[PDB]
């Protein structure tokens, strides 16, 4: 793709992801409601901050970020669904994990692309984000009784 | 509309508005960039917390929060548009203020509803949010040379 | 009941509830001991804070707060029992919830009585507390796997 | 006399009360000098914050706050007098308490008036102020060896 | 006796003391209202933490803490009475100092017992509270114009 | 005028100035509403503290500070006027600067006078106040597009 | 054994325990991953401070602390095994708990030895550590659904 | 004298004053025990820092500070006496005030001497300490029911 | 031409740039004085920090940083000139943005150079600084009414 | 070697280094006792943190950290030796510097290996650790009277 | 002797020591001036807390503290000498170590005295102080290159 | 030379001195690397503040500060030389002391000139700076084994 198009795509993804995290926090039940609820507050903030960093970096290389729900929905590859059928804590975490893995695999594409375009700053930004995602993956997989790449 | 429906309606509104605040921040230019930039981060957080409290209050009365972009679009009275043709710092603050006014008047309806249904907590919450909106309306109107209600 | 009596009745209830929260903390066992332990410490502080405000509000409208364990036992509707034969972490939490639901329903009576008697301050006080009690019933019921209003 | 004129009247009162808090602080003698001097500091700040929130609230409903000593003098119901004759600390705390009594009764009038006008925010602001005043009235009455309403 | 019984006996005493500290706070009147009320707040926190630590130590050695108002009244040697007739500040302080004296002396008894049973931790815990108590006795008797042990 | 008369005179001035700072905060409009609003909050509290220090120093030399709005008005050389026509942000800043220059020039008189009377503490205090005033003059003249002394 | 060799034996014990706490943190899985993860960070820090204090007290009486993995291994009574077979959260905490039990019983012997030698400072340091170990034992055992001394 | 001997003379005085502040704090009795206790801690700290500053200034200008109790006693104009007969708070507070007046009056001599000799740093340091001493004379005189100078 | 040469060149540049940030703070006039003035304080610290990190990195790889104004002047590519002719706020910020662009482009060279010599640490330090520079180029261009890559 | 075995090898090395830092601190003597003690506290904490991140990163890529003293000693290239004979400050710090140099050199191989395997995140973690190591070698060598590569 | 006289005796010792720590600070010269003057500032404060605690414990047991320089000189075994002949940093430190050693050995006597009197609180305090004294003896002897007990 | 030219001359000096403090920090070797390194940090920010205060004061009396390297070099009396051949810590500290002595002597000319011109603010600021310089001169002179004035 190009670097601008990549970052914008992640602007949309991250605004979908952030609303999903609220969905999980609002609808979760079970013995881990307090501990996992506060984990989702923290996740909400961090993913809000990555989103800002992506948008502001795109601004800084001369692009124009998506800035409506309509545009996020039209461009996100991260998926959402309304909450209807009760979902277990394990199933919410599995959804969360699925999304983190999706962002991990797309950032890895952004990392390669951005090395080929010689955009050293955006490259480095995306790698620091992947470092945090990879650590979240291990922890939530561990919560689900699984190994990180299982 | 009953109390549950009012509140969910505001959950959607606030998510549209929050994303709007980011639009104003991302795309603002001119001599006031720095000082309205900081004010927009402040508004982003304040309305983010408002949206959280509205959702948790709805949860606490037996209701089910809207929790996806598509649901927020389907139900929001707050309007958004993509940023296409440049806009002045004044033009952006006027959309901001125009959206604040919308929320003020709709919170006023929620306050009356909620008082007739005898829901004293939701009533109190809505008032304190209004006190803040009234103050922001006075301040951003002063920024544009105008009296609050004028 | 007049406002002074209603306020004094809650001084009693809250000094009983306060001791009950320590009972739960001290005796609780099972996989949720740490997170529920910290949550009991927060509830303890918070409800002793309420109690203090209740008594101070009673003092300021010219009343005389109960001020002995015996007076609290004589006047409370919140019940206690000594801990004898083990109960599980669901059983202690259901007892907790039951008591929050009693303080909510009684606070609602106090709200109405206080409105009728034109005491705006005590009214506002009580409503603010019910906001917090309502939040706690939602949260603690989500922990138990159930909806807020059961 | 409507909400705007009531708020404006309190701007004048609170500026007179504030300067009377300095007069007491400056002229006090006796064994309680240090602990009541510190009390007057806290009261000076607290009452300077009410004044600000009152003037900001009047601005937010479209009014114009009095903004000169001359204007506070033409309009205040709170009385002041030059410090010609030394007084005991008890007599100074009687004058203090008599002014808090005046402000409580006046805010009561504004509370009823602002409920009749459906100004929910100004109403709620004034109740919160009345709660703090009633607490100070209990305390300074206790300092003087009397009950709150006496 | 034995150590566990002695600790439980103090769980009951400290809960009664703590309610008595509140009693003195709520009802005191006279020139020392502010400083002494402040001090009662400090004593209230300090003795409540003393009580948790007594209860947790009891838990740590296989005990079962008293955990009701009923059980505290049945086992406490600390005496409580309802407030009816007005009391001086001095008279309230003489009650406070006499209760502090009674806990000191039961603690010395407890320190000797726990020495003989070889419970080093519980012995150390009790020596440290007697340090604080002894300090409070000197300080409050000084407030009353008296030596610490006259 | 001797040292005590001079200090008393500035107690009156500073109470007038402090109210003028509020008038400027409350009635200000235009693009610098936010940044200038915070500057008057800082000025308000700085000049309140100058006033407290002037008064306490008048006390410490055997003086008796003016302590009513009536005395402040009767003795102050600083002028006030009711807010009747809306003013420019520039015009309001010219009234601020104009008042700062008056205080600067008068303090210069107090500094010579107090040097002549050999009162070294009052001399020192007044010189530290002048330093801060001279800096406020540069900065606000700079804000107005001007050099400090033209 | 004299005091020196005892304290040195705990330098080695503590170095093995501390690496064991890391083993538990790194390999834990299941629903208590998040709550116990943070608990192991706290236990890691607390037991690393115990060891510093043990070594410094050994240095202050003229001893010479073990200072290699090799010597810690040759002298520790605490045992380690490499992680191979998967283990439950429950098995890991039982290892943790058994190991705390070992430390408690060895310190009880150091408290006797150290009293017989007349070394009052080391005795006191050892009693404080035992206090904290015993509290930890009650707590982790309660997480496991058992009483402290079972 | 000269500047070096003057500073050394005050090093001695301040060490005699600071032990007196402890004496007043240790022997004080009566209703003001708690509040005056706290002011004695603050004066001790403040007068201790003033001493270090005087001694380090003495060093900066090439002098050699008195550094023993024997030299302090041999050089100080400040008097001390052992505490034998009982003394009231007032009597304790009047020795405190008499001592500040002496330090004030000697600092005044040192100020004049330091002006003649051209030591502008020492001159300014002495003036700042007299500002605080003057303020303390005002406050403790006022605690005694007296004007600062008469 | 090698890593050491480049890093030293930037030590020279950053010391010229820093003094230019001061020239801008000291001479700026107009309505943005307060907000741009604070912005220069922050840039001043942040480029001083960068300079130290460049100096420390040169030192870490065996170099000898320039350490005199004479050396900075002879070696710098950033330009300076005495402030003589009046400059507009915009004109000063264009000079800033211009100097920022020069550093961005030079850092780009150092990034490719340090890639080819295999100095990964210096490479990564340079990438991090350019990220911050690119963002300030965006923000200041936006203050000027302009796209970042204009 | 792959990434996983490199990282595990450093888990081993970092647990040996950390214990050697303690050896240095505990056996420090001379004029440098306080300055070097402090610096060793800081280095212990830093290398402790470094270790956790190495372990956690290995966990995140599907590996299995060494987790016993036994495996650390079996796998480590960093050497240790018992303190059987007194050594100088200089010998202890030369050891420190040489161990730092080995870690730099091996991390340099890991940076090359992770680059070749396309592990962007690990590569970047390792480069930031080298930045700090290179800076500690400069500083600790400057302390010994030598240039960084001498 | 008895506990009261042993405590007074140390009130005199600590007062002599505190002044002595100041002498070391003030007259100290050479390469260790900064690294050791900071440690003298800590030792000053620390032995100031100790002296307070001794004095207040004496008061709490019915004693009457020495409270004049004269009384401290009459009663102390810690010796002081005026500074005339210059001294090595070595010499001043040796006199420091020698004085801490005296204090250690007199506290050892107080500990025994206080065990045989049954004063459990005073005993514990004296042990806590000797702990810190032992540490200081070791650290300062390490700084001089001696082992703690040669 | 007048007050303006003196102040501008010190803007030049302070910029050379601040860069000399960096030269000292960067090239220092030996046993005080860490402790003096940190003193150079404190000094760097302290004379940086002095410079800002001198420039802002010059601004506030209608002056125009030098604001380029070329101007500072042309005007300064403080000397600098490039770091070529190696220098001891003492030699570095003598260069530092010699420069502080120069500033002290020049500031004393500015103290006199500024007294003759009736500029009280600038006079007081310069005395405060001399007070700090004199303190530094004693401490660094003592480091070197010398008396302040020799």
């Amino acid at each position: 793709v190009d670097t601008k198009e990549f970052l914008n795509h992640q602007v949309a993804n991250l605004n979908v992801f952030t609303v999903k995290i609220h969905q999980i926090h609002w609808y979760m039940r079970g013995h881990n409601f307090f501990t996992l609820g506060e984990k989702m507050d923290d996740l909400y903030s961090e993913f809000g901050e990555q989103m800002d960093e992506v948008a502001e970096r795109l601004l800084a290389i001369g692009g124009s970020p998506f800035s409506t729900l309509k545009e996020f929905l039209e461009n996100a590859s991260v998926e959402e669904a309304p909450y209807t059928k009760p979902k277990t804590m394990d199933q919410l975490m599995e959804d969360l994990v699925g999304t983190l893995e999706l962002l991990r695999d797309e950032y890895k594409q952004g990392i390669e692309l951005t090395d080929k375009e010689g955009d050293d700053v955006t490259n480095d930004m995306l790698i620091a984000f992947k470092a945090s995602i990879d650590k979240h993956i291990w922890m939530f997989k561990a919560f689900l009784g699984k190994a990180p790449l299982e």
